[PDB]
C-alpha cells in the first residue's frame, strides 16, 4: 500500500494472543480488557526500552466495542471498560511518543461477535481518525461471500485513505480466502500495509511449526510480494509467555526475523522475563527483520529434521538460520557449504560470519569453497549474518 | 515382582532420550555412548546431591553393546567405547554408593540393532549377575510373535532369579502388545518390577501430552495393578533439556508423582540449570511420588481444557493436581469443591491444604463443604498435598 507507512515491518504490541476476550474486570481487573490495561503497557513500553528497541505500536484487538453502536452510528469503547474513551486513550499513547492501534471487521460482527464495519466503512474509517488512531487490524470474520470481503477490504482502505490521516492498514484478507480461492497479493499489496495469512498463532510450538511450515511450503506464492510498504504477517511474537522452551523462542525470533514479518508482541510486559525481554530487544536481529532492502526470506532447504532459511540483507548482507526439528537427543551438527548459501554469491569470494543466536559470536572469515559447521539444539535455531569481503 | 526390589518406584538416570545411540566419539567424544559418559554421570549423582534426593540406579541404555558375542556366547562392551568392560564401571558406580543398570532385548536384535538376547537369555542373565548389574531394562523389539515375547520375559525373569543377585527387572512387553493384544497385568506384575505402557518419550509437549492422555485414557485397565514392587512406567522425565517450557516441566514432575512413575531422569547432569534441579531434586514432590502405599494417582475430572488428577497417599493424606491444557491466553482461574477430592474423606471434617507446585505456599484449612480457587498457567499444573484434620 502506497501510504509512505510500513517502510519497514510494523512493530509494537497487540494484546489478542496474551489477554484474548477478558470481559471479567470484577474478578480479574489487572487482566481484563480495559483502558487501564493499555494505559499500563504504554508506561511500560518506554520506561523499559521497548520503544528504543523499536517498538512504537499499541494496538488493542477485539473486545474493545460496546455491544450497539451510538445513535449516531459510530462504534462505541465500552462504556465500563474504556470509561474516558479512545481518543483520550490515544492521546494518552501519543504523548509517549507511542502510537495507537485499534480493531475493527470487514463483516457484520467482529471475530468475538461485537458490531462489524459493514454498511459504516466511512464512519469507522473517520471515527478512527478523528480519535487519532495510527493503525487498523481489520478482520474478516461474519462475512457472507469472498466478493464481499474484498470489496469491503479495497473499500476500508480507500476510506482511510480519504481521512488524510497516516494510517497504517493491517488485512486479514487473504487468511479468509485461501481456503476457498488462491488470494491475488498484488490486488492485496495495493490496498494493505501488511496482511495475516494463515492460522492465529497460539501458546504452543506446534502452532509456531505449523506457521512455518505453511510458509515455506507456499513461499513461491507469497516471497516475492512482500517488500516495503506491503507485508506479510505469519501473527504475533509469543516469546515471553508460557508455552515455549527457551530454543523455541529463539527459533521464533529468529525465524520472524528471516520473514519480514511485522514484530507484534502479545505478552505481559510488566511480567517478562530478563530472557525473553533480552531476545526481544535483540538489536542486531532486529536489524534484520528491519533491514531497509525489505525483501522476505525463504526456506533454502529441508532434510534430516534441519531446514535452512536465509535472507538477503542490504549492502550484500545476508542472514541464514538453520532449525533443527528432531525433538529428541541433544545439539545436532549441521554441516553447509558457503557456496550454496546466498545464490552462490554470499560468499564470493569471501565472507564474514557472525553467529548472532543462540548467542553472539565472531566465527571469522569463510572462503567460497569452505564449509560452516554449526551445533543445533532441538527445536533450537543458529542466525547467522554473512558479510560478503567485495 | 516379589523379589523385594521396586517397594517404591525406582529413582534414577537413563541415557537414552538425551544421549541416544551416539556411537561417534572421534567428532563427539563428551556425548557418545561410553564408559566415561557414565562415570561423569556418577560421580555428578554423589557430588550435586541426586543420590541423596534419591536418585541411585544409574542406568546403560541400548547401544552399549559390541556387534557380536564372544566366543563363549556373551554379550561383550563395545571395546573401544568401553575398554574397561562393564565389570570396572559396575564396581566403580558401586563405590559410589549408587546402581548400575544394563539394557538388553528380548528378541533377536536390540531396538538400535546390537545383539538381543533370544537364545542366550540364561547366559545374558548369568553375565550381568557376574558383573555386579542391578537393574536390567528389558526390551520387545524384534521378537517374531506375543508368544515369543511373553515367553521371553517370563524366562529372563526367572533367569535372573536363579543368579540369586538382586536385580530390579524393567520390562517393556506390555507396550509392544498394545494395542494387538489385552495385556494381563496380574501375569506381568509376576515377572516385573516394572513396565513401559506406551510410546516412547521424546523432548516435545506433545510427548507428554500424548503420554498423560493415554494413561487417562487408559487408567481403568492399568491404576489398580500398580503397587509396591510393581509400577507402571510412563518413561523418562525430560526436565532439563531442550523442548518444554518451565510449565510444562512442573507438569512432567508433578503427574509422574500422582502416577507412582519410576523416575528415571534423561538428561546431562553436567550442564543443567538451577531451575530444572531444583524441580528435579524437589523433596516434597518426590516424597509424593515415593510414598511407601504405592498407590497410583488418576485422572478424577476433565472439562473445560482442565484436567484433575489426584493420588491417594498414607497417612490419610492426598495429591492433588490441576492442569490448565489450554495453549493460549493466560493463568486461568479454577474452582473445585474439596467434598469432591479424595472420594470425599480427604477433607472431611476439613484439611490443610499445601501447594507444593509451581511454588510451595501453605493454603490453609479447608472445611468438607468450602470450595478451592487456583490459577493456573497455560501448560501448567498446581500441584496440592492434602491433609486430613482426624491426625
Ligand atoms: C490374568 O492372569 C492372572 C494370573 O495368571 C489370572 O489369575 C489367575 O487365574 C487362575 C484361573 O485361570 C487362578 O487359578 C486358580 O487358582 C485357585 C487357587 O485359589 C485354584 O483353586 C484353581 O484351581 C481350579 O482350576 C484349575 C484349572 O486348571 C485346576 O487346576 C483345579 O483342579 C481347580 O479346578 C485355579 O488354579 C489363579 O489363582 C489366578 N491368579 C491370581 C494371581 O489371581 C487372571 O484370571 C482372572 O482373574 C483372577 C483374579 C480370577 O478372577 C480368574 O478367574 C480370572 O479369570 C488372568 N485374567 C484374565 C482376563 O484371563
Ligand atoms: C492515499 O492514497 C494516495 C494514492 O496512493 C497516496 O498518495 C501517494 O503517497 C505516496 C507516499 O507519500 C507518494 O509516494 C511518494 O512520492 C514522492 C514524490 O515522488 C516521493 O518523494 C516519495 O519518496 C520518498 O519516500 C518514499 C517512501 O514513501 C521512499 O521510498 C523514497 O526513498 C523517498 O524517501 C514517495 O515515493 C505517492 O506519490 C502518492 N501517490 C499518488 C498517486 O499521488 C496518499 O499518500 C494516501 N494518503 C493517505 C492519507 O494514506
Ligand atoms: C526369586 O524368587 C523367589 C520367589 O518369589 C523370591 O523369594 C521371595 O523373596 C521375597 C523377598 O525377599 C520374600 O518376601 C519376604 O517374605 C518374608 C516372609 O516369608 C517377609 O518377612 C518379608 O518382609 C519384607 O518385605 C515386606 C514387604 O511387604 C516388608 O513389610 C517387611 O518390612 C520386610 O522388609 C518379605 O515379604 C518372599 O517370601 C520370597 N518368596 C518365596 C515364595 O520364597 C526371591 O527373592 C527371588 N530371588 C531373587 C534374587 O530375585
Ligand atoms: C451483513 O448482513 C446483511 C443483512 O443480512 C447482508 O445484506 C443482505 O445480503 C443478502 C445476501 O448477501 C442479500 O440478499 C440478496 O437479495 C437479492 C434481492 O434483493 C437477491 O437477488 C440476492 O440473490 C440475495 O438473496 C440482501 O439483500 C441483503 N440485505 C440487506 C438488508 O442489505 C450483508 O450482505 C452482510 N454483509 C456481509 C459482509 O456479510
Ligand atoms: C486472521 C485473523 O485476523 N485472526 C484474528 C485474531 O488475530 C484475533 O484478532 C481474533 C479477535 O477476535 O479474531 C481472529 O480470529
Ligand atoms: C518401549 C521401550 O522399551 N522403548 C525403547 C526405548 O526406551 C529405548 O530403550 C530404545 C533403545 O534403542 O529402544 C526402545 O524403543
Ligand atoms: C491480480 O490483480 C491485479 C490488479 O487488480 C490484476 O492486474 C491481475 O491481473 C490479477 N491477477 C490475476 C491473474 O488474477
Ligand atoms: C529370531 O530369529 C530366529 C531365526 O530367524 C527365529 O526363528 C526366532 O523365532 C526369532 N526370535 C524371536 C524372539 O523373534
Amino acid at each position: 500500500l502506497d501510504n509512505g507507512l510500513a517502510r519497514t515491518p510494523t512493530m509494537g504490541w497487540l494484546h489478542w494472543e496474551r489477554f484474548m476476550c477478558n470481559l471479567d474486570c470484577q474478578e480479574e481487573p489487572d487482566s481484563c480488557i480495559s483502558e487501564k490495561l493499555f494505559m499500563e503497557m504504554a508506561e511500560l513500553m518506554v520506561s523499559e526500552g521497548w520503544k528504543d528497541a523499536g517498538y512504537e505500536y499499541l494496538c488493542i484487538d477485539d473486545c474493545w466495542m460496546a455491544p450497539q453502536r451510538d445513535s449516531e452510528g459510530r462504534l462505541q469503547a465500552d462504556p465500563q471498560r474504556f470509561p474516558h474513551g479512545i481518543r483520550q486513550l490515544a492521546n494518552y499513547v501519543h504523548s509517549k511518543g507511542l502510537k495507537l492501534g485499534i480493531y475493527a471487521d470487514v463483516g457484520n460482527k467482529t471475530c468475538a461477535g461485537f458490531p462489524g464495519s459493514f454498511g459504516y466503512y466511512d464512519i469507522d474509517a473517520q471515527t478512527f481518525a478523528d480519535w487519532g488512531v495510527d493503525l487498523l487490524k481489520f478482520d474478516g470474520c461474519y462475512c457472507d461471500s469472498l466478493e464481499n470481503l474484498a470489496d469491503g477490504y479495497k473499500h476500508m482502505s480507500l476510506a482511510l485513505n480519504r481521512t488524510g490521516r497516516s494510517i497504517v492498514y493491517s488485512c486479514s484478507w487473504p487468511a479468509y480466502m485461501w481456503p476457498f480461492q488462491k488470494p491475488n497479493y498484488t490486488e492485496i499489496r495495493q490496498y494493505c500495509n501488511h496482511w495475516r495469512n494463515f492460522a492465529d498463532i497460539d501458546d504452543s510450538w506446534k502452532s509456531i511449526k505449523s506457521i512455518l511450515d505453511w510458509t515455506s511450503f507456499n513461499q513461491e506464492r507469497i516471497v516475492d510480494v512482500a517488500g516495503p510498504g506491503g507485508w506479510n504477517d505469519p501473527d504475533m511474537l509469543v516469546i515471553g509467555n508460557f508455552g515455549l522452551s527457551w530454543n523455541q523462542q529463539v527459533t521464533q525470533m529468529a525465524l520472524w526475523a528471516i520473514m519480514a514479518a511485522p514484530l507484534f508482541m502479545s505478552n505481559d510486559l510488566r511480567h517478562i522475563s530478563p530472557q525473553a525481554k533480552a531476545l526481544l530487544q535483540d538489536k542486531d536481529v532486529i536489524a534484520i527483520n528491519q533491514d531497509p532492502l525489505g525483501k522476505q526470506g525463504y526456506q533454502l532447504r529441508q532434510g534430516d529434521n534441519f531446514e535452512v532459511w536465509e535472507r538477503p540483507l542490504s549492502g550484500l548482507a545476508w542472514a541464514v538460520a538453520m532449525i533443527n526439528r528432531q525433538e529428541i537427543g541433544g545439539p545436532r551438527s549441521y554441516t553447509i557449504a558457503v557456496a550454496s548459501l546466498g545464490k552462490g554469491v554470499a560468499c564470493n569470494p569471501a565472507c564474514f560470519i557472525t553467529q548472532l543466536l543462540p548467542v553472539k559470536r565472531k566465527l571469522g572469515f569463510y572462503e567460497w569453497t569452505s564449509r560452516l559447521r554449526s551445533h543445533i539444539n532441538p527445536t533450537g535455531t543458529v542466525l547467522l549474518q554473512l558479510e560478503n569481503t567485495m
